[PDB]
């Protein structure tokens, strides 16, 4: 494992601690055994997720002090909508208050826009990877939600360059069996979050955008990760071996007809989110309409002006290759470091969190029963290290291909000597994972269990 | 009209400058006659809303700095729930990313848990008046948008101490004829924005919910501006002359079950809303399912934990009483100093906007030209003020008929002096034999719906 | 009366109360009847200073929290050096902690110099008027502080454009009866604070730097309030009618060697100092040796490279003329309401505060017992406003007599700090003050309960007679 | 070498580079081979100093935000004034803008309070070791600066638990050669800097204020790593050992009549300074009636209301014993990373700094030619950290004065850099083993009369 040094120096600290053995185990009861709701004071290392918890810059917060807050017309409007058209070359945009705010504006609009003419009569969503919310959308409404990623994800510890990547046979395969007349958009996920942060290969992103074009099928790149992806195709790709960053950006959306955006990932963002339209500007009015009642008014979405603000600089400071190199190799340090101690992980390590594969980690436990909230149960409870399920936990009443524990990192956040403190703590159980039990509901709700349930060992 | 001295100091400026008429001129012709077209850069005092452009204190600011930042279980959030315990007497919360999102929580909520067993099939929902984003939601859900403000409300210049009441006979009459298993929710908006900021007395919101209650119809506080609704309260109802704003509050919500609130208003924010559920833990359960994929996880809705932080202690700030002394203050003051001049304005004062009453204003000008709006430019490229609201050019087509024009200076919270509001009414005041011959407005281009925001309008 | 609207708006707000009558009367007892012993939360209305008490920014901010803190080499410090260079055209800087930091870096340095051939055997400073610190260094460093701004700056009713200005006679009388070789500098103050903030003409500041020329005197300007001087020089010198603001500072400093600054005033902010020079690369290689065991290293200065940062922009910021306008003009509309009323006043009123003469304001209460100390204890029980006092209870004892020294002028200063209140503030100081105008007869004078035998005015405590 | 993780977290990052070996050399060459002339623009890493440079945590920042800005009375003053109280048992509090305006406040008061009765004739401040800016004011004001640290100081490599102490027979010698009369102050400076930040005992620091005590002497306490002291304390002293950091502060205090403090340092800021005097009223007054020309009104003493909040807080965090335990773990860690490779180091490390002996690491270069900036111009030309010069170029009376010890001081700024910074240093200078026996001195081109390390300009002797 090779640590790589920071491209940077600290200017502002968070007090953190690491609550006692019992405090955690009174914390994890009362909780029902579910992290989920277990309050931040509760909690050492928070691992929860990569979303809304960065750690932004001075120019960040010097951008945040002198944003314009005007209802119409903000000065921070017009600098965001400049930055599109810089990184992508989209002509429109639309900023939300984060991502799942971004799909609900363009997502129905979709919808709509090929309903017309008796279209869309059993409608369907094609992504390589539908993230939770994304797929909670495409379900919202009345459309199936479709994932087609390539098969090689779900080999955890078999290497390839794209698990992230479309299966490009069942991409047509279904555009043949429901039709281009069914397809309201694909939706490509740069990186695939859901199959461990896995990029997808700009030729991949080409192919998907050629077919999606001659049947006529409106292209969507969901773009939280996106700097993560571009790094790994200018890693990987050797056609962009001497590229920058920015120049696999601009490449990547040449394949996307819009983009949905968490800037709360990448742009190093506590909140935010964007829509952004290369030149469809009948989607564009449509989306504005349906803008105003569910976020805000246009020239903000949602957002305080000063997020704006701070989203156009992240913009920028998420695209620099240097802090790229040392994020995504934080999490590859973090991975080496469990694969060294024989711990399975989704290997190669994704450009924002680990995935500890539970279903060999833990074969004991079936999946109805949460091997890899067991996992993270124990993770806590040994070292209030908070994680978040991946698996038959997430999405049930049902079954799951992969029952992965996401070690999700923060950026800019947590150091080197965190990821050790992390590893250690997972490699110090590896005697309890044959003695470890499964869990069974307490309560559990109709629906969004993995949110608010409780649960208790069995 | 008088003068009330801030009770707060400055203690950071931002700079604002008055463009050239040229400037002025050529930037309304680039936004085609439309002030929401308007860049911020071509506005000198904007008057367009009072929402989220309010300046916040040290104390809000120190908040967020420490602000808890936790995807799920943020300090704050926890704050935050015990501040709606505090002050409503509340159980339960949800945060969201402002008003309209709150709405986007709660009302398809309310309507599926009202068609629970069958019923509401032809649903509706009753206010004193529905805000514009409020309407949307419940008619984007399938329901009609009933209100039913009192009717003097309508008379203007005529003084009443509560103009935002409801109609207690049309309440009545419209649950005879749509049923009460129709009506999803009674929304109590206080104060009643659309009325003229005007506020609704304790004993309206007492009988409201009474005769809801009787019915079985759950009742929800549009809350944005209560701690204006609550200073009137104590100011004109001899019952709670001698409480505090904290106990008038207390009071106003035991009239209710749950609250939308916008706190980029009253609670002194830039963004920020919230849900609060007074003990239905069913509906608090069915809202945060629709929390999650609308607005973000459960404990911070689409907020970023420094303004959950932000909130808390605005929250505690928007209910001092000495502040909203000066708060409405300056907008009587503004008033004050229109109605001397013989500018007709909806009188009393509400607690967050002038609204000048263009229909007496310009005679000459038919509603479907726009009279309100052809006013508003014309305070623009005099002066540089942007205001908002036309009544016709807002109300749009079915174009229907608005039972008023009015012409809203709105007001943000402790950003502007007394000497701007001298500025704004010498403004509109020199403007005075101008009116005679104002010209009105007819579209170059035009939107279908919602063409207020986007219609590039041109001069007749 | 004419108000001036501000030409910004409120970004950010700080809570001030308005303390009951018992808490006032409790805390100035407690206070030993000196305001400048009360705690800032017993009072209402600060108006003892304008200095670093000024609303910055959300440029300003926006710059210090991006400031680099380095020890050596901040980024700050060149853009400091830089900003210097464009406003004064001023080749050497060396920031200092505030004003009376940068007087301690460079006074003893002038001297020190002029020593150099055997000279200044009897040392003294000349200015228009020195401030006290800056007296205060003088005196510090065996020197003699003499002061000849012009007679019509202690005609306290009668209106005058430069009252601030040298008297030209008296300069070249000090000159001849001291020598050039005795006299260390000549230092401008502008605006003259200590006679009311009123400013000084350039071509004062030109005929006093050119006798300095040809006498080989060293000339520094102390320029905490310098904007306002040069809004003055372009409001009432024809000359400079249709000049920026920035040309009439650029052509002010033409007439000084060095300057010495408390960035706290009109650079807008709440701490900081400078040292600048002209050109005299010696001089500024002896005062960088003395800023560091003084201050700070020479990159520095004492000084937070955020605060560095605030000052390059609260710099440019200053120079405003809309701000400088509405800024001078909120000083002119409490002085004009206070001479409506017929309140007696330092005028014209100057750039930085209104100075009411306490002298002609009550008769029943001599000199000796603190005139303008007991209107400023009575405004404060009456409303809760904090003033300053700049008379005989700032003035003291003299040492050879060991008794009161008489005061020329007995004035209640009403310092405003910039950007921070509103005329309807003004409008409160004002009602108050004018509501004590029956109450001035029956005002009693004050006596010591404890004496303190130097900087008296600080720490003493009084107790009414 | 073992690695302490962080008691926190970021909020709030400074992007950083590396400029090329091309514009370092040119930088050496404008700078005059002396890197205090430096732009921070071509510096990596800063190690020139802990003062000033440290991470503020987003308490302290939230506290600024409501500070106090009042002329007179701000209520972070009293905030300050009860903090000292509780912290050291003082009475009374000046504000400083930093250390060095504290020692201009206290120090000639002390003279002219000695003075009184017409003694201190030929006086003099005894120390275990002056810090720079404080000796400056020693003999500024006419004094002699007289240095007695412990001579297990100047074994680099033999370990010892107190390497700042007083050298006890040689206070008890300067107070009979010089007599008790002539003694204005004895200075304990804690941690000790110019010995390698290296802590002074409790029992050493009781009996020097007894000694002191029984002669009528003063006795200050220069406090700017007091917690870092504190911290050894309690780590090596067995008495201490169930005792709190603040027990422990409270007791070093008894053995002080007042103190002048660098909050630049262990309270964690940016800038600020105190003045703090246990009980002494005339002493108090006197230093007031100096503070108001020099630094400001005394209740801000040249701080803005914003520093002094920021001071309240910072002087809270300082005392975290979790904090201290990792900020000291990793200056110990830089240092056994060198010291495994065999670079002599002062063992063991001090609480705010490596020294790297260079009297041993370039022998060939004579001690008034300047050896341990050779090594930390070559580092920087390496490598881009900057660090800083303690011996000779620190260091009639015109002729280069003999040094006792020749260090590199490798500073490190509290809560800045991550131990992968600490890494990139070691291994810089590790890997500049074979070029030390090819390393030049250097000579002065410009040289100052008091405090020649800050501003002077260097060049190569080769
Ligand atoms: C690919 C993708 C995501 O990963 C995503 C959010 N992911 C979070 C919540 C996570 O923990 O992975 C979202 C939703 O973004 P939001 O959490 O609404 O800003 C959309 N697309
Ligand atoms: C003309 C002049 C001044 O007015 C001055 C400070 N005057 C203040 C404190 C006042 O209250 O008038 C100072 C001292 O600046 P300082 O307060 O040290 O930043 C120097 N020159
Ligand atoms: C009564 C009322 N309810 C709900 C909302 C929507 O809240 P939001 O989403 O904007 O945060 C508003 C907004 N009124 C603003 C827009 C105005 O009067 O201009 C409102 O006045
Ligand atoms: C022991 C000691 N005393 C006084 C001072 C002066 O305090 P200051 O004026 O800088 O705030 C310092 C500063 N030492 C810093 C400069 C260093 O060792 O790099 C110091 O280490
Ligand atoms: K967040
Ligand atoms: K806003
Ligand atoms: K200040
Ligand atoms: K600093």
């Amino acid at each position: 494992a090779k640590r790589i040094v920071e491209p940077f120096r600290i200017k502002m600290v968070e007090k953190i601690r690491v609550p006692s053995r019992e405090e955690r185990e009174a914390a994890l009861k009362e909780a029902g055994y579910n992290p989920f709701l277990l309050p931040s004071s509760a909690v050492y290392i928070d691992l929860l997720t990569d979303s809304g918890t960065n750690a932004m810059s001075d120019h960040q917060w010097a951008a945040m002090i002198t944003g314009d807050e005007a209802y119409a017309g903000s000065r921070n409007y017009y600098d965001l909508k400049d930055k599109a058209k810089e990184l992508f070359n989209y002509d429109y945009i639309i900023p939300a208050h984060q991502g799942r705010g971004a799909e609900n504006i363009l997502f129905p609009v979709l919808l709509k826009y090929k309903q017309k003419e008796g279209k869309a009569k059993n409608p369907v969503f094609i992504s390589n990877f539908h993230f939770d919310t994304t797929a909670a959308h495409v379900e919202l409404n009345g459309c199936k939600a479709i994932n087609i990623v390539t098969e090689k994800a779900f080999d955890s510890e078999t290497y390839d360059d794209w698990k992230g990547d479309f299966d490009i046979k069942k991409l047509k395969e279904n555009i043949a069996q429901h039709g281009a007349d069914n397809i309201v958009a694909i939706v490509s996920t740069v990186t695939c979050n859901s199959a461990g942060g896995q990029p997808v290969s700009m030729s991949n992103l080409k192919e998907v955008y050629e077919i999606a074009k001659q049947h006529g099928i409106f292209v969507v790149m969901d773009s939280a990760r996106f700097c993560e992806n571009a790094y790994f195709i200018k890693a990987r790709d050797p056609k962009y071996k001497n590229a920058t960053i920015k120049e696999v950006i601009f490449d990547m959306y040449k394949y996307a007809d819009a983009l949905t955006m968490s800037a709360k990932k990448d742009p190093l963002l506590n909140i935010g989110g964007l829509v952004a339209i290369r030149d469809n500007e009948e989607i564009f009015t449509l989306a504005r309409q349906r803008c105003v009642p569910m976020e805000g008014f246009v020239t903000y979405g949602g957002l305080a002006g000063r997020d704006m603000a701070a989203m156009v600089q992240g913009l920028e400071e998420g695209t620099e290759e240097e802090y790229l190199h040392y994020r995504i190799g934080q999490v590859k340090y973090l991975g080496d470091r469990l694969r060294e101690a024989g711990i399975p992980i989704q290997y190669p390590t994704g450009g924002h969190a680990v995935f500890v594969d539970c279903k060999k980690l833990v074969p004991q436990i079936p999946g109805d029963q949460f091997p890899a909230q067991a996992v993270i149960n124990a993770l806590y409870l040994e070292s209030g290290v908070r994680a978040v399920e991946i698996g038959s936990f997430l999405l049930g009443r049902k079954h799951a291909d992969m029952e992965f524990m996401r070690l999700t990192i923060a950026r800019r956040v947590y150091t080197n000597d965190h990821m050790d403190y992390i590893a250690d703590a997972l490699i110090g159980l590896k005697e309890k994972f044959a003695t470890l039990k499964g869990l069974e509901f307490e309560y559990e709700p109709p629906v969004l269990r993995h949110f608010t349930a409780r649960l208790k060992p069995i």
